[PDB]
Order: C-alpha cells, then sequence, then structure tokens
C-alpha cells in the first residue's frame, strides 16, 4: 500500500495514514481537522479537490505500509 504523511507549514510531520492503492483513505490530523488522501493505481499522493490545504499544511510520501 501507499504512505501518506501530513505536514504543517514548518514541513513538521503532525499525521500519517495509509493510501490503498488504487482507492482512497482520509487521513487525521492532530491540527484539529482532517485531509483526504488518495493514492492512484501506480501510488500517487494526492489531496481531495473537495478538501484544500490550509494553515500552511503539505503532503509528503513516506516509505512502506
Amino acid at each position: 500500500n501507499c504512505t501518506a504523511n501530513i505536514l504543517n507549514i514548518n514541513e513538521v510531520v503532525i499525521a500519517t495514514g495509509c493510501v490503498p492503492a488504487g482507492g482512497n483513505l482520509i487521513i487525521r490530523v492532530g491540527s484539529d481537522h482532517s485531509y483526504l488522501i488518495r493514492a492512484t493505481v501506480s501510488c500517487g499522493l494526492s489531496l481531495n479537490p473537495s478538501q484544500s490545504f490550509i494553515n500552511g499544511e503539505s503532503l509528503a510520501s513516506g516509505g512502506r505500509c
């Protein structure tokens, strides 16, 4: 599976989830919020359209899951 890592404006990892191949999963952050992350058939981090990065947050890759 794919690994999704959510960081803040300081590029500090605050949340981490696991995104299924060709699927999508919701990742909850400790910043009193949550971000929906999805991955393609080839495993590719991506943020849902219904949502948008805020508070300077950002997305990053992990390793294995």
